[PDB]
């Protein structure tokens, strides 16, 4: 179950860890997708309210703004380690990887969002 989400999450984590460890010199903590799923479930409604609805056609610039508000300190693999946000990793990617990272992050949010449809 959640097989597509696993693929997206693993990519997000790999890219994030690689850049966070390189920039800070710190070592990532263990990955816990179960834990991080719950984090994303909380993030989705706040980001939708603070920025705009998360949809497959959301403007890329809006996703990048959402990245500014997502702190790695909240996730399993960087818990309370530093103040870095997802946009800080975006900023260090090359111009091609940047676009793919936007798609990966968006699609991760979209997938998590399908888990939390209203009654
Ligand atoms: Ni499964």
């Amino acid at each position: 179950h959640m097989d597509k989400l696993r693929v997206l999450y693993d990519e997000f984590v790999t890219i994030s860890k690689d850049n966070l460890e390189r920039e800070t010199g710190l070592s990532a903590s263990d990955v816990d997708m179960d834990f991080d799923l719950n984090i994303f479930m909380t993030l989705v409604p706040v980001l939708a309210a603070a920025v705009c609805a998360i949809t497959p056609t959301i403007e890329d610039d809006k996703i990048v703004t959402m990245m500014k508000y997502c702190s790695y300190q909240s996730f399993s693999f960087w818990f309370l380690k530093s103040g870095a946000v997802v946009k800080s990793v975006y900023n260090k990617l090359d111009y091609v990887k940047k676009e793919k990272f936007v798609a990966t992050f968006r699609d991760m949010l979209l997938n998590v969002q399908t888990l939390i449809s209203l009654n």
